[PDB]
């Protein structure tokens, strides 16, 4: 049948586990609140604190699907089943259906509420195959899916940064701020088609994903150190005179351990320090952009990105380049806050030393060089799965500290409206009908999976729940579960979360 | 036609009775009230009281039709037409129907309530046909269907266990009961995938049973007392020396009557008593489990659970191993309250008494014995169909004392919940649309049948209206009837109800 | 482990009155009874086994 | 053989959420106190076979 | 089955036939599952009392030993003519022709 | 749910060096100690009754 | 033949433990070959072969 | 050799001597050659100029 009183799709979730590839399904439920009324503004965000950035922005109507985290497409035992039983994994493809759509039609008496549901009512729907327009999508951001089905999933408004809100404030004189704001774009979803959708019906999206393989896998010696150490080298030291304290230079021939290697550290930044108060942008290393003339207020701040992590690779020396995150939206300044750890894995730490003829001494920087070996970031269940690399001439390597992945073409972020509906008066407008929208999105992904075997004799390492321990309410249930008061309880610290490079192990 | 304002399918009933086959029909009226929020929470259950047990278990938003009895499957009369006229029965087959869905939208604007019907809202129905999850359906419970069409069936949450509450309490220490409150598993009627419903959708089960004969049947004499007694035997009694008071030892041939059998009584537990205050699981005999360490609070009481009846057969002391039932949800301590009874059965009864060179003593235990024969329980109409045999590497006989029956795989329970629909709101949630769902289960299942010969000469037994006694109100209407009034006059004590295996015969 | 067997009861009174050491007997819940067990039901032979 | 773990007892397998239709019937506890009585089983606890 | 006791029923092995009274020497321990733990009671009236024994049973259910990786495959189950569930209590296993 | 990591294993022989299943310096294959090391069957996964 | 730890690495061992449910041995192929018969002597004390 | 040690404590140096790998070359099936045979082994490179 078709029509309204006719469910489009059932709901769909429960993974797979074969071992060429795993096919993880999830579904949701969703609502869209009518963002901004339906005009667009700017809204030149800031906190005041007017020292702060102050990015103008730009606000939509439309919210958008971000699909971008393992969280949310595997269960706590989905995953901990791959980062146990495979050497690596990439996404192969993704299918996406919004489906069961209903418009309630919010009314209000005063106080109260109430929902007449309604009919003769519309939802548009676009997805970006091109990737024209901003694409909202941030790697870590909040929200994604709920890692929790059942919850339901609220949408988030679309907005981008046209141009930097400093450079165009812009200040007196200019002709060099008075371009960069007269470029700045305006991108509209409306422009390019897209479908609306009454009730009765659905729509579907596929996706295909040119992707790298994140690979779980441990290295349990350094590059540096594979060689035998029994057999004696062809190889000598010379060493200079020593000019203080003692011991005139001598040649020697290198010891039989210990043998000279290629294969330099992986690169990183460590000499930075985050500057200055929170809701800056502390970032210790800031991108920018300094046009020749232009304008700058105080900033530095204030212009440009802030990088993070520095590192990467390249083990770090405090807290402030551990990374972190508050796996949590109530999470304050400590609460939450679980906070990145070392995988133990030995690819993956990598100090550099040099110096001092006397002393070796940590390094700051390591730049690129030709021999460098580092291995991507472990992630973690709680990672963004991908992150879009932007179209630019020339570019390096593409390793992204976030762990995640660099994608021309990542996921086309599905953008969804309520499809404004208005109402005669007098003036007239502005003026709106007062409307949400409520469905089920199946987000059902392909994922490219290898399995692993190994010569080692020995056990290896596993993800226990035992890494895992107990929490909320009163102290009762574990970790991945519901509170009484039934809250599912967040993993705290590092090991919960089950990081993949953690076990198995490779031959370099 | 199709959509709404086409009602899927019509009502359904009235039984069959063929020879080889009995086809019951039946069809319910239901509602499903959004339980629990859509939360799961764990709840903790507990009384206090709070020396009692306090399991922890877990609740869910789902709802489940449990279709496991006799008398919501045979009507007075359709039960006692397969308990008069043949000798076994089991169920072949199964086939249910959800369908004439109705969401009917609660409002309450104070006090009073209206209820608006509803569009386009949906409910989701989930059916087990590999037994992951922990299967709500117990034996005994309630509810069930209504034995009585016309009935409206209130579906109850579906919960269940994750972990014994003590072992894991958990006291200081511990790491022995950190783990198992480490390990408890957390199930999700999400995950796998199911359908969801509109107004005018419908669905079907089906189902197959791997299952075993009950038999309606009655042994004449004990399976020991089958011999010729008037032909003499060949064996012989030697008597050991008395020792106190007289009769010194003597052989002699065992008289042609009294001749020695094999076949052993059927087993039971007699000796125990059950413990304590009610409320606190007094079984007389608790199974639990004590790990080696753990920690007990007070208890025994507490951990594990009570076996009940023990019995089975070896007809029991007291009423305190009789069973009994209340039959009804009002029922206080001493109301309702029908007792099982001996079916006068000779199988069935079985004493065992031992002893002592000079009296025989009725013995406790008798555990499993090679040559042993009992009968199972002879149920009734109120009885329980199946349970469910749990899987694990070695059992014994499996004969539940319950009566019912035991399966690999049961009808799988079919979960059907209200399918949450948000609203939106500033902090923002947690909210919801107030609904419910309302509808027509048609549970018909196929009895394979077998129809009972016999060379007796004798009239045998039957069951007429004439064990039942008249009641409710002022005392007219007999007992399987409406009141004044009209309330469904239950039968009191156990013959009203009519058990198999207390007509017909059978030779041994 | 070893076979089952029932060892400890004895034979119980004269003959001609079914001594078995064992009696299966029924017991129904009410009924009546003479003296006995004895008397009802049927003596098990031989335990062992 | 099997490797497998089994998270309750077997006879810990019901929803102790809904209500069962048993009874208890408990005998005079000839000393301490507490003479004879009969309850329904609480929904909590059911008795179990097995 | 039917958890033990002392370390007098909680079997032992060596691991090493170099192993003096204490020495190798590892310990079964419980697994943990719930199967398989299996104390039984019954008693008092008052209290319960953990009870001896525990013979064959219509509705029993016990889960086979744990095992581990120090075992024996299997075992022989001798010829004869009647035999009960032939489950052995020290895992392995159990075959008419191994 | 439960895995077995080399964590449930421990160090030892010789000088304590090398954690359990490997090789002495001296080398006598390092023997596991008590229960946990040898990892058992029936400890893991889980199974719905 | 009869013990596990004679047919599973630690490794492997542990795959099959954590991956699996269930496992009994299908069949079994078993080769004696290469053999070497040496004639042990003795001049007293040493030995030769 | 460091880092492994261990210096008293650890669990940070308590992994990473847990998980040090132990490799044997029996394992992978090889072959065994009395005086009169022999064996031939080729390779190709992905090789750069």
């Amino acid at each position: 049948g078709s029509g309204v009183g006719i469910s489009t799709g059932g709901w769909v979730g429960g993974s797979y586990f074969t071992d060429s590839y795993v096919i993880t399904k999830n579904t949701r439920q969703f609502l869209v609140k009518i963002q901004n009324n339906h005009q667009y503004k700017t809204e030149l965000i800031s906190p005041s604190t007017s020292q702060g950035k102050s990015q103008r922005c730009v606000s939509t109507p439309w919210s958008y699907f971000n699909f971008n985290q393992y969280s949310s497409h595997f269960s706590p035992q989905d995953w901990q089943r791959l980062t146990n039983e495979y050497k690596r994994f990439r996404p192969k493809g993704m299918h996406v259906k919004i489906y069961n759509l209903q418009i309630k039609q919010i009314l209000s008496n005063g106080a109260d509420t109430t929902y007449n549901n309604d009919l003769t009512a519309g939802v548009h729907i676009f997805c970006d195959g091109e990737h024209a327009y901003p694409n909202a999508t941030h790697p870590w951001d909040e929200d994604v899916m709920p890692e929790l089905p059942y919850q339901t999933w609220y949408l988030f408004q679309y907005g981008y940064i046209p141009v930097i809100h400093e450079l165009a404030e812009m200040e007196d004189s200019n002709a060099v701020e008075k371009a960069i704001c007269l470029q700045i774009p305006f991108f509209m979803l409306e422009n390019s088609d897209h479908e609306v959708l009454r009730t009765g019906e659905s729509t579907e999206f596929t996706f295909n994903f040119d992707c790298e393989w994140i690979n779980n896998e441990r290295a349990y010696i350094p590059p540096g150190l594979m060689f035998n150490p029994l057999v004696p080298t062809r190889r000598a030291q010379y060493i200079r005179r020593n000019n203080n304290p003692q011991t005139a230079e001598s040649t020697s021939r290198i010891a039989p351990y210990a043998k000279p290697t290629s294969w330099m550290t992986g690169p990183g930044l460590l000499s930075a320090q985050r500057v200055g108060p929170a809701t800056s942008d502390t970032g210790a290393w800031m991108v920018a952009v300094k046009p020749e003339n232009a304008s700058i207020d105080t900033g530095m701040s204030g212009i440009g990105s802030g990088f993070d992590p520095p590192q990467g690779s390249l083990a770090p020396t405090n807290l402030e380049y551990k990374i972190q995150w508050y796996q949590t939206p109530q999470g304050t300044n400590n609460n939450g806050n679980i906070i990145s750890n070392q995988p133990l894995s030995m690819l993956r730490d990598q100090a550099l030393f040099r110096g001092n003829q006397t002393t070796y001494n940590l390094c700051s920087d390591v730049w690129m060089f030709p021999n460098q070996i580092w291995d991507r970031y472990p992630i973690t269940r709680e990672n963004p799965i991908w992150c879009k690399k932007p179209r630019s001439d020339k570019h390096t390597t593409i390793d992204p500290f976030d762990g995640s992945l660099a994608m021309d073409h990542p996921p086309g972020t599905i953008f969804i409206k309520m499809a404004k509906i208005p109402v005669p008066s007098n003036n007239n407008a502005d003026s709106y009908l007062n409307i949400y929208c409520t469905g089920q999105v199946s987000c059902e992904i392909v994922w490219e999976v290898e399995r692993y075997a190994t010569k080692n004799w020995r056990p290896e390492r596993r993800h226990t729940t035992f890494g895992l321990g107990i929490g909320g309410a009163d102290n009762l249930n574990p970790t991945y579960h519901v509170d009484k008061n039934g809250t599912y309880i967040q993993p705290t610290t590092w090991d919960m979360c089950f990081p993949v490079k953690t076990n198995i192990n490779k031959v370099l």
